[PDB]
């Protein structure tokens, strides 16, 4: 009746796992969210601050199903990693959009796990555009806890939330960054 | 003309009142917002961290009449009160909406009295649903002095807003307690 | 395809001017936002407390052209100042609203420029309409940096943003300020 997000989001939650962290730097446990951008293999792309110096990583879907992770890439200087999901069955992966195509006035909505109680969603516009860090938006405030994906309307993948109003790796830099860990095992800065 | 939330609130608004508390606990004088429950009884609800201690409890209507009011149960668990309002006169009551049909993605919308200028309006969505606290928006930051009523787009309550984004007492919860305040002056807990 | 305010954002904008003071008082560089209040006159209205103390005064437009502006009028009182941009050509007013239309439920766009890297668009409602400051909405944080316009769906200005939720100016108390200023080269409180 009344309008409402929920239909779409009911559409991209089974592309959002929560991530259990429990590595060490001489315990340490940290814990974020993560969405899953390849089915088949099962990447799962993620915030670097909380991946990093993990000993164990622990992944669990929308619907409650638990799996292991290993590390294949990550980025200090994005805030961007990629994981991969062991042993990973009938995953659903997120449809990335372009970025370039972002407006300021544009809505968009935030996803994650800021207290390890499950999914937390917000919403907001595209603030900022073209410091640093490509995205900016009121629908996710600037906090440390809060990464996670960032979405729009139509529920594609547009920017993944991170920490220094909020800001997001847009996608197509998230696309090119996650792509490159794939083949390289880390991303190399250009020249 | 365009788009606003400004004729819902016309309906709602009449049913939410603004408390003025003057108690004690060895002066001391607390402010916030209530709702209308019940019209005939003149039953309001609200927060206990208003009306706790209150030695003198005053209503105000969105109309500008006042009334006074006495307790009749509170619920320091959960931070909701119930107040009953003293020869009450052409008063509305807010309908309330079943909490178990909410979902994240929801519009939500908060009022208040966070100055005692008035009431105040935000906007926001479910962030998260079934720490504690049964609902979660974004719709009303954390404020120790942010209770009121949470609403739906259809302007029908589906909690209560309380201090620990924001958590509110979801309705069905709210309707629950403050019905056994009536019937047994307080809250019995279960086993 | 799907909702935003990019379109009507697309048409206020170059109404929206960047400013960048250089001024002292025993340097000091402070940076803001303005509007073009008229095109002709070449009008831009902005905060007290960027144009304050300034020995040089610096606009630039969304299009990327540069300007030298010098004050004509400024008020402390509601953080209210007025700046005429010298040799004007081709710029746009943004049309002013009249407050005393504006409904608490009502959606409003908030642009400034936070850090120096552009302009910054945020959402929200009127909060509260009829402490001070005729205006309160959570569109704009209560932020020393944001000031900036208070613009409607119809992308015409309601008010200008302040420092003390947020609180901004109405757009009929701006023209009363400003014209003010205009003619009196400050504002001349009554009796
Ligand atoms: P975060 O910026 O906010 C939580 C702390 C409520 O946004 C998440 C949902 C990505
Ligand atoms: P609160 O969380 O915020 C005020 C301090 C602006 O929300 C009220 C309106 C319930
Ligand atoms: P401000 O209250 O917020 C920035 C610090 C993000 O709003 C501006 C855009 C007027």
């Amino acid at each position: 009746q009344m309008p409402s997000l929920a239909p779409m989001l009911e559409k991209v939650m089974p592309s959002v796992v929560s991530i259990n962290v429990e590595g060490s730097t001489t315990k340490f446990m940290a814990l974020g969210s993560g969405v899953i951008i390849d089915a088949d293999k099962g990447y799962v792309v993620t915030n670097n601050h909380v991946v990093d110096n993990a000993t164990v990583i622990k992944v669990q879907l929308s619907d409650g199903r638990k799996f292991d992770a290993k590390m294949v890439g990550k980025d200090p200087r994005s805030d961007i990693a990629l994981i991969q999901i062991q042993n990973p069955k009938n995953l659903t992966a997120i449809k990335m959009a372009d970025s370039d195509a972002l407006r300021v006035g544009d809505y968009t909505v935030a996803i994650g796990n800021p207290f390890g109680l499950g999914e937390t969603v917000t919403s907001g516009i595209v603030s900022a555009l073209g410091y640093e860090n490509f995205i900016q938006t009121d629908a996710a405030i600037n906090r440390g806890n809060s990464g996670g994906a960032l979405v729009n309307l139509n529920g594609e993948l547009i920017g993944i939330n991170t920490a220094i109003i909020g800001f997001a790796i847009p996608s197509n830099m998230v696309k090119n960054l996650t792509s490159q860990m794939v083949e390289y095992g880390q991303v190399k800065r250009g020249e």
